[PDB]
């Protein structure tokens, strides 16, 4: 019951339980929506960690970058949710980056093989997961994906921000997609959110300039959002993805939600 | 009950019942908010079309360019929502550029004293409203103000859009000031909406070219917006505030969201 | 001879020799151009400073809030140039705000009449002066003023970067006005430039705090410039405008060149 | 003799004298540079092309994908322009997407091979080249790409618009890495020039509809360019990248120069 009630809506993007996209999933369900999940390698290990939603939902494993996943992939969710029911919602909660596409690797030196595998999981998959999906949404639907601001260049994100930028320009043709379908896509822009991967770069995994770089990128984050950051905190990012997801933001699409702060919007 | 339920909010802007800020303060009570309102100049007339929103709300006069009514309009509300009391939320809806600021006058005719007239009442009233309220404001609490992308210039528009330019800036600001209260600051950047002085314009009360431009630039949203653009809707508009007025984009200030079906993010 | 060869060119804003107008106009008459100068209040201060200036150039007096000194700009000028001779370049450097539109004045505390001076002279009368000098502007001519990029928010320009908004929303609309001429209209977005005003403020002038966050500012535009800020010297700003004021950005116009270090494109 | 007079520049992207590389080469000449020419499959081609520029330069083939052509275009470009010599410039303008990310072809049909294959081209190459040459420039140097502005979806333009947004992310990274030489970095975002390949997609060669689009597009451009849009002349566009390539936009880097007539900072 609440916001997202009734609501059909397929989240990705689980890996463990700070993944921003478990904190997504956990708000949908508190808020009415009935889930189907969609998961990446470890299968046994996500459901594992999806036991601790609120509610039960279907996990289906989609590799973004296995086409007989995506070619088979409506048929399964409509077997998790039943024929003659179709998806409300989508939340594209999907993003790599090979390491030498981040960090300390010089920009430069990331391979083009490293740098296109990145761009396929972070930004190509928006458009195969619309493609795939939008057959079986209900007019009124909505695709969410998590973007991270890259309108400007930052140290340690490297060619995942340029991924980021990729995804923006997707996000503004799958929309044009979408909309024949009555169907509303957007991206939610999330502050630095404390994730596993984010806590490993930041403690070095990626080198340690790198990892220096990027804490103070979140320090900033904080100081200069007007109303402060909580990197510890994907709630507020999770609740900005169901204010997409609902039929309150029913005349936006193409577009860029920013969940950051307000950190984006003032220059120190 | 719903969405902004238990909120108080101040709404001005109404002066018809074509206004945006009518269907704001109509949705807004459909969502569970109880409502003030503020009225520019014919209170008696406001009175009697909010007589048709589907609760009752106290109205104030409030003219934003009169520092007496700023300089009274908390005590006056706080009177209006009852002692240790205080606003969850706040409506700017207010704006106005004289003629000569507008349409077939060219651009550089407008005087000084009619622009900075209009940059008064639609862009550093937003500021003012803020001052005024912000004393009155719950922590978690929302301004919102209406935008019409004013990031390109566009025929007829002229000296309004150079005042959301102003109001777009003066945001920002107003993010950082309501940040200190917990408040959180944003515009909605809204379509085209057939309000009655939308329609005199098209029918060319402000020149026939102006009112030709405007009536492209109407259907140009429309064909542009992935999700089409209904102007003589203003609820997606009214929806997408209410939005912003709830707790479900708590990590968006300074900010603007873009009720405009998706046109801005769409070149042809 | 060079750059600007045989090029007639007003250049506003001259106040003292560390103003930026006065290396643009320095660089100008380097560069062959032959200059007229406008000077606000302080006509033999200003004919002293610019007695330094490489070549003669006749100085008019030229309050952009005189309605009287605008209606008699063009005249003045061709007196100036000699009858039959147009500009080829108009260069607005004029900005102000009242003390209490910036700094530790808190944002909410700036009157109106404070704010609407600032804009008068920092926004609207770039429109002010392309409408006096148009007439007398030959094809392929250029108008450029002085922006400091107000898209985000930044502490103590308070006011000032509510006028910045409002100048590059003016300059698109010039630009229009300007297209029937033949000519473009640009803004030129510099970095911090420790200017007599400036240094002012960073020793506290408006407020120690503010003056903190000022040299901050600073601090930060050098460090995310990738090839570096230089705020003590101008002529960076001075090429860029000259860069306009020429031949080769003859495809551009309603537009803003960074000339920034790159700092805007950098978000660390 | 002139603009770039005794500057060094490669220019990638020949193919026929309707290129845009062919005027930017043009342009540079006239302007005192000497070049250094890089041309990628039809060398015969491209060398008969080239002759009848101004003057002489020697030619490189560079196929952007060959990791070995990058691999030893440094060591090419000094043998070319002799041993204590170094490059003053550098312009990309390469580009390409397959047929199944442009035109008819339905968006989400574009298979990610295709895809990968113009980001690689379009984009990534923009790196690629900035990391094989910035060895061999000089301080104060220019690296200069093709844009068009992808900051909005657009019809046929596909999956070239998301490879120009990717581009513009690696340019803001190419600015990092230059500023450590002492090099700008930036893009001319181009107006829709009548290319050869322009020409094929206007008559259909890559579908009605996106031909029927493409010149809608066309006509708007110059429509809303306040000076107006040439599509047959890419000298304005030339004359812009030689202004990237000079000395008189020295503090811009990591940026976008919109050689466009202004269409961008229009609405209608
Ligand atoms: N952590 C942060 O500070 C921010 C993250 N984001 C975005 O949020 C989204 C979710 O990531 P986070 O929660 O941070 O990280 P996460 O590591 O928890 O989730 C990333 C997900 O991508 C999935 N994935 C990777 N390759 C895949 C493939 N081949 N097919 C299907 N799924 C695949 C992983 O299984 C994982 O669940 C990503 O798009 C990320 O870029 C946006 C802003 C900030
Ligand atoms: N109509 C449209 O296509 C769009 C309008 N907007 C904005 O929506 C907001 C509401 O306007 P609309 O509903 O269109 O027009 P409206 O005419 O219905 O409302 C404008 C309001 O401004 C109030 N106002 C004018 N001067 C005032 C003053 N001195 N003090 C207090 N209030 C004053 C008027 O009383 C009126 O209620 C305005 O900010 C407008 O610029 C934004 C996008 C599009
Ligand atoms: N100093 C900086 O860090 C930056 C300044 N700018 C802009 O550069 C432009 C030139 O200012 P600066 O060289 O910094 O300061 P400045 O103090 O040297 O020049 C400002 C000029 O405005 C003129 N002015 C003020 N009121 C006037 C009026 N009523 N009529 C005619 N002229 C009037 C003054 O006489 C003065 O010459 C201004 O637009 C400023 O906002 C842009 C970016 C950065
Ligand atoms: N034609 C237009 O309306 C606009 C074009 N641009 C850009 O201008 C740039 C130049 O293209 P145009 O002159 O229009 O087209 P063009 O067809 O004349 O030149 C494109 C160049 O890319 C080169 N290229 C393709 N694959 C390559 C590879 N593997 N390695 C090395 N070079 C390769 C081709 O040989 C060709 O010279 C491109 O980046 C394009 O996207 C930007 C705005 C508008």
């Amino acid at each position: 019951t609440g916001l997202l009630d009734g609501k059909r809506i397929l989240v990705s993007g689980i890996i463990t339980d700070s993944s921003i996209a478990f904190h997504i999933a956990r708000v949908a369900q508190e808020q009415g929506a009935q889930l189907v999940l969609t998961g990446f390698d470890r299968l046994r290990l996500i459901q594992r960690i999806t036991d601790r939603l609120p509610a039960k939902a279907p996990l289906l494993e989609l590799d973004v970058q296995n086409e007989e996943h995506l070619a088979s992939l409506a048929g399964r969710v409509t077997e998790a949710i039943g024929a003659g029911n179709k998806l409300d919602g989508v939340v594209h909660a999907i993003g790599f980056m090979p390491q030498t596409g981040m960090g300390i690797n010089p920009f430069f030196d990331a391979p083009y093989a490293d740098v296109s595998k990145g761009i396929h999981i972070s930004a190509y998959s928006y458009a195969s997961m619309a493609k795939a999906l939008l057959p079986i949404m209900n007019p009124g639907g909505s695709i969410v994906g998590m973007d991270f601001d890259p309108s400007r260049a930052m140290p340690a994100y490297n060619w995942m921000t340029v991924a980021k930028s990729a995804l923006e320009s997707v996000n503004r043709f799958v929309a044009r997609e979408a909309g024949k379908y009555g169907v509303r896509s957007n991206l939610v822009a999330a502050g630095p959110i404390r994730t596993l991967a984010m806590s490993a770069i930041v403690g070095g995994a990626l080198g340690e300039e790198a990892g220096a770089q990027i804490q103070l990128l979140e320090e900033g984050w904080d100081q200069r959002a007007p109303i402060g950051w909580n990197m510890k905190d994907a709630t507020p990012v999770a609740k900005t993805v169901c204010a997409l997801l609902s039929d309150w933001l029913p005349a936006t699409t193409g577009d860029i939600i920013y969940a950051d702060g307000g950190a984006h919007t003032q220059l120190l």
